[PDB]
């Protein structure tokens, strides 16, 4: 069975962790493979547990008769948009949670938007907490306004499966019977309808391993006697033990090194490729030399810049931006992989301002350099808001 990447995103309190827990429980009654998970068992730190909220990403494995799935079940309050982005990153489709009580919020257009800018190319969702709306004129109004959503962030929401169930009847039913099986209960059977939706909505991946090298640096540690290790998921190509890398951007010049080892978990490999998450021993460099926000890469295959042209949407505030648009001389913070960079924005001649709503375009020189490229999707804030989603379109300096 291949295996695939999948997640929950979508507005705080709508449901992730608990249809999370729910897939786990309704996958098992058809696999004796699959681990069963409570809700305290994803939201398990005493901090998730004490104010019902999830904090960091949970990691769960289940699977269906065609697929091993792993699935990232990612936080919605606006405060863990960082690690929301880190989940998001790792999805080979999403699992857009909406609740029927509520209808679409913030973060259910943010995560969506997000989750494009991040490459995430398919999206299903799952409409939940049905079991609180008795006016089905509301269940199809709710399934409209995400439909529109998705159309309007380029997903292809007139395809995509919205399947409307509640994953807290379905998660009851299994602790009640955990061998209920297809066809018997309708909360269950709503469950079923989602795993089969991912099953043949979100296509098999096929890695990014055609290219050079890159994987942005996640973390750095200093391994007693190993040296350091810079961890990071493979963006593109792949790497070997002896294979030469240059560590681009932040710091006054590219440094070059050599791979001397490459260790996933507990296991010791010769290679990594694009999609594995790795952590990269470097020979020579100390934790002064590579650090969160360079990237490793085949030698001479990407540079490190401080001016660009991109081309820039600028989010409303129900989207999670703001009302009011900016003008030249706006210095926010620019996020390109693992980088967190200010700039400073430069719009083009004759253009005052640009507005909420708008897909603009306009140049950014940034404090310290960053490996750009042409295509480069990155993200815009200020003051905690997300005020704009772009993608590099010409490299200047
Ligand atoms: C044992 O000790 C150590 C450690 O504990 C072990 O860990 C288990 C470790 O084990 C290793 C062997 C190994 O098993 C472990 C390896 C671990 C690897 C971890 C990998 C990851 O997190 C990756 C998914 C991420 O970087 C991921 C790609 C990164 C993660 C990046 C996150 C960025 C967040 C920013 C938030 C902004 O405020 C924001 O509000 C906003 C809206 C920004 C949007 C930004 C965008 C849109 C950027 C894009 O330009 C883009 C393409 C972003 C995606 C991106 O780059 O994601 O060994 C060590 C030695
Ligand atoms: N009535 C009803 N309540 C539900 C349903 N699904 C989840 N809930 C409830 O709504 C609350 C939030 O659920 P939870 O799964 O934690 O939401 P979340 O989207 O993971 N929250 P966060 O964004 O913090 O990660 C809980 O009290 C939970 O029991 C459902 O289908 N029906
Ligand atoms: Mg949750």
């Amino acid at each position: 069975k291949p295996h695939v990447n999948v997640g929950t995103i979508g507005h705080v309190d709508h449901g992730k962790t608990t249809l999370t827990a729910a897939l786990t429980y309704v996958a098992a009654a058809e696999n004796p493979n699959v681990e069963v998970k409570d809700y305290g068992d994803i939201d398990k730190a005493p901090e998730e547990r004490a104010r019902g909220i999830t904090i960091n990403t949970a990691h769960v494995e289940y699977e269906t008769a065609k697929r091993h799935y792993s699935h990232v079940d990612c936080p919605g309050h606006a405060d863990y948009i960082k690690n929301m982005i880190t989940g998001a990153a790792q999805m080979d489709g999403a699992i857009l949670v909406v609740s029927a009580a509520d209808g679409p919020m913030p973060q259910t257009r943010e995560h969506i938007l997000l989750a494009r800018q991040v490459g995430v190319p398919y999206i299903v969702v799952f409409m939940n907490k049905v079991d609180m709306v008795d006016d089905p004129e509301l269940l199809d109004l709710v399934e409209m306004e995400v439909r529109d959503l998705l159309n309007q962030y380029e997903f292809p929401g007139d395809e995509v499966p919205v399947i409307r169930g509640s994953a807290l009847l379905a998660l009851e039913q299994m602790h009640r019977n955990p061998k209920t099986r297809r066809g018997e209960n309708e909360w269950v059977d709503k469950i079923w309808e989602l795993l089969d939706a991912i099953d043949e909505y979100i296509p098999t991946p096929v890695r990014d391993v055609d290219k050079p090298f890159l994987m942005p640096v996640e973390d750095v540690f200093t391994i007693t006697g190993r040296g350091t290790v810079a961890t990071g998921r493979i963006e593109r190509g792949k790497v070997k033990v002896g294979d030469e890398v240059e560590i681009v951007g932040l710091a006054p010049e590219t440094r070059k090194t050599v791979v001397t080892g490459v260790e996933m978990h507990r296991k010791t490999l010769q290679e990594g490729i694009a999609g594995d998450n790795v952590g990269v021993l470097l020979r020579g460099v100390s934790r002064e030399e590579v650090e969160r926000g360079q990237v490793l890469a085949k030698p001479g295959s990407i540079t490190p810049h401080t001016k660009f042209e991109a081309s820039v949407y600028v989010l409303k505030k129900e989207e999670g931006g703001r009302h009011t648009g900016f003008f030249s001389g706006y210095r926010p913070q620019f996020y390109f992989r693992t980088t967190d960079v200010t700039g400073v924005v430069q719009l083009p001649p004759g253009v005052e301002m640009v507005m909420p709503g708008d897909n603009v375009t306009f140049t950014v020189e940034l404090i310290k350099p960053v490996a750009l490229e042409e295509g480069l999707r990155f993200a815009i804030r200020e003051g905690g808001r997300t005020v704009g989603a772009g993608v590099v379109t010409k490299i200047l300096e």
